[PDB]
């Protein structure tokens, strides 16, 4: 059930690459997040998650498409998830501990977003292994 997570692309169009061990693991995750997003009124019908072969889910770039990956003002890999509960759900189900980044809570600014600490994930840098 181990998962690899990398940040990929360029500064204008950064993405997250999530690699699963097999297609069944990927499908299991996708079913979970689609059901959760629907329950929270978060529209993920075409953005930001996209499947790629083999065994991958990409988180596409945020645009102005508010959801998705962007480079923060502090040069951090950030992901906007629209709603706090959706962010928390996706991170938990990926095995990404909140300690790996800035993860504002409740009513704090950026409560819908996760910001990877620079020392943990960088653009086109090595992958992180989680859920091991």
């Amino acid at each position: 059930s181990s998962i690899s997570i990398s940040a990929i692309g360029n500064v204008d169009s950064p993405m997250i690459r999530i690699t699963f061990q097999n297609q069944t693991e990927r499908e299991f995750f996708l079913n979970k997040i689609t059901d959760k997003a629907k329950s929270l009124g978060v529209n993920i019908s075409t953005h930001p998650f996209e499947i790629k072969e083999p065994n991958m889910v990409l988180i596409k770039p945020s645009k102005y498409n508010k959801l998705g990956c962007y480079i923060s003002k502090n040069k951090e890999i950030a992901i906007n998830f629209g709603r706090t509960d959706f962010r928390d759900f996706v991170l938990s189900n990926l095995g990404v501990g909140s300690h790996l980044g800035t993860c504002p809570t409740k009513n704090e600014t950026g409560n819908d977003t996760f910001y990877f600490h620079q020392e943990n994930l960088s653009l086109n840098g090595p992958a992180l292994s989680v859920n091991t």
